[PDB]
């Protein structure tokens, strides 16, 4: 059986819970194509002149990634759709409450644009966050999920030109002797559509077989906020940050956090006090 | 049976064999008397002007501590002893790695100088974490250590002023139906002595008898790069940041961390290279 689709606008409410059963949905329409247009327009010139994952240049080279991948992340200088539409989404602020509620505050761990060149392979079958945070790994398999991606479509997702796989209920497995591309169904996916995985959901960008098509996806890692970003948002210039809403802030840790604890003592305060009150960080000031 | 006491000095490679099987050590001078001279100078103002832990003032109260309790964290633009002798412990480092070798990089989640009025109640027993990092509760038993916490004493720990408690072997207890005072053993302790526990052992501050003494300790909780800080340096100012060592800019979260995956692909990085490489931070430039 194939990924359920859920509507933004009319299943807003379905879409966590459609997730912790199946470990993946398909939210239609989640950018509106203005959207997708502005961010496309806005990260083109990064994606262009990025060099390959593990190039000799970088101090954190990933040696993961296929060569002919090219990932930009830290958008929020590069990209105002990024920062103002896409980090204040009212259908992704709903659905990491939904998923994160037993934790506490939720931030982003990566937000990065991938741009697949034609003829890209595969992906081995995975779950996320085994290169990062080993500690997940150390996790209670009933755990609820610690961190959550939206795969947001910037270009057409095709059989052909590499649609992301997904095993349905692999978010609930312990035993991988299964893991087979037998047992995947494909995010077949227009523009602004977004598949939504689990940090458990086995998974594996798809083969690129045209030897034509570039593919483009914006990943966003949405996680607790008790676990570390991918990327840091610390060289991010202060009247950036202070053009953008307080919760945006908080996202991009330039703010405290609060866990789901009763008598929550925060994460990242200044003796008692928040960073937003002890730098005075002031919110929403066009440039 | 009483908390094994391990020489800095003579003993450096058992400290950490010692707390895995015990899950309480005393490190005794695991900071000089001149240290402990220092940073007691330098952070006496700051303790007498630090309000009630859940101060009105305060946007991130702290619920659980006593009244009576003073707690000053952010030590770094504070104390020239904390940011310089204690931020590059060779002893600190040595057990850090050896904590944590299994994760990866560790950073200080948060250093403390918590002063205890006299007649200050004993803690209730509890395991640290559990009112910031809901997830720690998530991990299977066995996991090894995420944090551990150096409770340095900065004034002579007796019975009588309310050394800490510990419960031997509490660490790897599942089952908490035994949990007493009656099963606890104290840390007597003289200034710049350590008592080193995980975020496991059951433990708490013991009850001021004596009605005049004042004790006071420095509790630096050390953590995997994987967990956020309890405390932000987001706010001290570059020219003291830029006054550390590369390795303690590390520990107050001005660089980049690495996880113990063999391709690790890293935190709080921007587009594969370092914070420090990003920002040009330099170290060691005296103010
Ligand atoms: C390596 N790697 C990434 O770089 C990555 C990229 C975008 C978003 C998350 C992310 N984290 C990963 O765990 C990851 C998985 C992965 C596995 C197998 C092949 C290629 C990637
Ligand atoms: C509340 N609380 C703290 O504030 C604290 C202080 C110093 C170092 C770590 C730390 N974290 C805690 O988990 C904590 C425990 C705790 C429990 C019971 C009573 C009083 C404290
Ligand atoms: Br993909
Ligand atoms: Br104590
Ligand atoms: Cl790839
Ligand atoms: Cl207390
Ligand atoms: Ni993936
Ligand atoms: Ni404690």
């Amino acid at each position: 059986s194939q990924i359920p689709r859920l509507s933004a606008i009319n299943d807003l409410h379905k879409i966590w819970p459609t997730v912790e059963e199946h470990g993946a949905a398909i939210i239609e329409s989640f950018l509106s194509l203005d959207i997708v247009r502005r961010l496309n327009e806005e990260v083109d010139p990064f994606v262009k002149i990025e060099p390959i994952p593990a190039a000799k240049t970088k101090d954190h080279p990933n040696h993961v990634l296929s060569t002919t991948t090219r990932l930009v992340n830290v958008l929020a200088p590069i990209s105002k759709a990024y920062r103002e539409d896409v980090l204040n989404s009212k259908v992704l602020h709903r659905i990491c409450s939904d998923a994160f509620h037993v934790y506490g505050d939720y931030w982003v761990l990566m937000g990065a644009v991938m741009e697949l060149a034609p003829s890209n392979p595969a992906q081995p079958l995975h779950r996320d966050m085994r290169f990062s945070h080993p500690i997940v790994e150390y996790l209670k398999p009933d755990a609820p999920a610690t961190s959550i991606n939206f795969l947001v479509a910037l270009s057409p997702f095709t059989a052909e030109n590499g649609a992301t796989h997904v095993i349905l209920g692999s978010h609930k497995w312990q035993n991988l002797s299964n893991v087979s591309m037998d047992a995947t169904v494909r995010a077949l996916m227009n523009p602004g559509d977004a598949l939504l995985i689990t940090d458990s959901t086995i998974h594996c960008g798809g083969a690129e077989t045209t030897g034509t098509e570039t593919r483009r996806l914006l990943t966003i890692t949405m996680g607790i906020s008790q676990l570390t970003p991918l990327e840091s948002n610390l060289a991010v210039p202060r009247p950036v940050i202070e053009s953008l809403t307080p919760l945006a802030q908080r996202l991009l840790g330039w703010a405290s956090q609060r866990s789901a604890a009763p008598r929550d003592i925060g994460l990242l305060t200044i003796r008692g006090n928040s960073i937003e009150k002890t730098m005075n960080l002031k919110a929403e000031q066009p440039l």
